[PDB]
DNA sequence: TCTTCATCGCTCAGTGCT
DNA sequence: AAGCACTGAGCGATGAAG
């Protein structure tokens, strides 16, 4: 009955760091994304410096 | 002791808890930036459809 | 009714901070 | 030094899928 014991165990250590993953990729993604966002803000207003940039577009946390 | 068992499964509970809020978190950080790329990206072919899209700012995935 | 396994709550044994 | 909040992880109970 030991081997029940041992699948519980892996079984639990990937459900663990399943979400640690899971966590780090929205962080991945958020991160990337944010960076985009700042190059993108800066080049529309770089082309169209009349358009408001941040009252037509809100800048979104973090 | 009970009382050492009782403080340390509340903590344990407030630890689960954080991580989920965590991920929850990043998760509506993430779709909110992604949603901020898509509105900026829109904004900026439509202001200047000769800018060519994609090459200055590469658009990642997700 | 009985496997199989992903999730998770309880517990232990630390870890880090002060 | 030593108490404190916090958490990695083994274990077992539960849920979900076959």
């Amino acid at each position: 009955l030991e081997i029940k014991r041992y699948k519980n165990r892996v079984a639990s250590r990937k459900s663990r760091a399943k979400f640690k993953q899971l966590l780090q990729h929205y962080r991945e993604v958020a991160a990337a994304k944010s960076s985009e966002n700042d190059r993108l803000r800066l080049l529309l207003k770089q082309m169209c410096p009349s358009l408001d940039v941040d009252s037509i577009i809100p800048r979104t946390p973090d």
